């Protein structure tokens, strides 16, 4: 399903063009602005290992973070910076842009590919 669709059709939004972060816009957002680095960002997300085997969501209980400030994995700083208010996007992320060969046990194993659906609710300029 969704992870394989992002493999097949997703845009490579990396600078290096290494397919490390692939994106599909699922629902289009409003406004020309996207978050600049330093912004306070508000999202709903659903995430999982691409294997399907572990699963994690804000809409369970929004997730708040400062963009570009190392509170989230590199792929979120990259991916969320491309998104507009109201946008829902799918990301598929190689380990180099997430938790790498070290992983982050017990939640994330070594060399894990991650999938997220993200909704950008708001962002405000520090
Ligand atoms: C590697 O550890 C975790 C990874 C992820 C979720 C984690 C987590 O903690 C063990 O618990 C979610 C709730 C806790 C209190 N928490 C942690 C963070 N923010 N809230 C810190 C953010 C670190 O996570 C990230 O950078 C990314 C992007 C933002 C949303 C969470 N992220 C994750 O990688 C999840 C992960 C998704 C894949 C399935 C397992 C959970």
């Amino acid at each position: 399903g969704a992870p394989a669709t992002v493999t097949e059709q997703g845009e490579d939004i990396t600078s290096k063009k290494d397919r490390g972060v692939l994106k599909i816009v699922k629902r289009v957002g409003n406004g020309e602005e996207t978050p600049m680095i330093g912004d306070k960002v508000y999202v709903h997300y659903k995430g999982k290992l691409s294997n399907g085997k572990k699963f994690d969501s804000s809409h369970d209980r929004p997730f708040v973070f400062s963009l570009g400030k190392g509170q989230v994995i590199k792929a979120w700083d990259i991916g969320v910076a491309t998104m507009k208010k109201g946008e829902i996007a799918h990301l598929l992320i190689k380990p180099e842009y997430a938790y790498g060969s070290a992983g982050s046990l017990p939640k994330i194993p070594s060399n894990a590919t991650l999938f997220f659906e993200i909704e950008l609710l708001d962002f405000k300029g520090e």
